[PDB]
RNA sequence: GCAUGGUUGUCGUCAGCUCGUGUCGUGAGAUGUUGGGUUAAGUCCCGCAACGAGCGCAACCCUUGAUUUUAGUUGCCAGCAU
């Protein structure tokens, strides 16, 4: 229920190039600028109410929801979003197998509270070197790739990506795993494979908050 | 010793040889272990459909180079003379 207004004052109609689109995207096309394709903003407030009222649905029994956004456009945005709406998300590199191989991942991330209480309630160092260097280094990169995805603790119900161009392992090990997706799709995105497309722009930095924040206040709607 | 246990040598103290769970391939198989740097070394980092681990590398062991305590003879001799 966002109003055209909003959309066109962001940048959302924006598209990449003429010489780099999908032919899919076809029917969610607006004119030919210079050198640009355009959004139908019509289409756009009529596709993001289905995605408002079906992203609640999911969390209706206060369920959870997962937040991509690896491109160096939106890594705050749905940090910003999830940690407001109270929920989860990736920022740096989407490590392969995090759903499909969720067993051996989960490992990993015990292993990283596993130093948390070493700091909190155990010594602080067992040796000079080797606990204050190797074992505290580890910390840094663990807790940069997985991060604010440590306290879930099944697999996700629903999915939430920006650029599925970019993030393609999410989709495939999603679709492999069966599992709802929504997403924002550019000019030169493929819609075949997600369920409730979104069609914007996602380079915008303006442009994706508007989006990103108004689906967080779906979620945030019913958890109440 | 072109039938064998053994016991050995040289490549070589070179840095390699693999496994589990995922993923790609109809399939034998592949990825991880490739790419950019760095190191004595798949040592370590960054980047990637991979995330980890085992035997190898390094470490644990011996000897030399500084030092504390302990025990002072058959070793040592400053304080004392002989
Ligand atoms: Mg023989
Ligand atoms: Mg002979
Ligand atoms: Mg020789
Ligand atoms: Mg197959
Ligand atoms: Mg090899
Ligand atoms: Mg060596
Ligand atoms: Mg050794
Ligand atoms: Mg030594
Ligand atoms: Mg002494």
């Amino acid at each position: 229920v966002i109003s055209m207004k909003q959309l066109l004052e962001a940048g959302v109609h924006f598209g990449h190039q003429t010489r780099r689109w999908n032919p899919k995207m076809k029917k969610y096309i607006f004119t030919e600028r210079n050198g640009i394709y355009i959004i139908d903003l019509q289409k756009t407030v009529k596709k993001v109410d289905e995605a408002f009222n079906f992203m609640r649905e999911v969390a209706s029994d206060n369920g959870t929801i997962l937040f991509v956004g690896t491109k160096k456009q939106a890594q705050e945005s749905v940090r910003d979003e999830a940690i407001r709406s109270g929920q989860y998300f990736v920022n740096h590199r989407w490590l392969g197998g995090t759903l499909t191989n969720f067993e051996t991942i989960q490992k990993r991330i015990q292993h990283l509270k596993k130093i948390e209480k070493m700091e909190a309630d155990g010594t602080f160092e067992v040796l000079p070197k080797k606990e204050v260097v190797l074992l505290k280094k580890e910390q840094e990169k663990l807790e940069r790739f997985l991060g604010g995805i440590k306290d879930m603790k099944g697999l996700p119900d629903a999915l939430f990506i920006v650029d599925p161009r970019k993030e393609r392992i999410a989709v495939a090990e999603a679709r492999k795993l069966h599992i709802p997706i929504i997403g924002i799709v550019d000019t030169n995105c493929d819609p075949d494979e997600i369920d409730y497309v979104i069609p914007a722009n996602d380079d915008a930095i303006r442009a994706v908050k508007l989006l990103t924040a108004k689906m967080a206040d779906a979620i945030i709607e019913v958890n109440q």
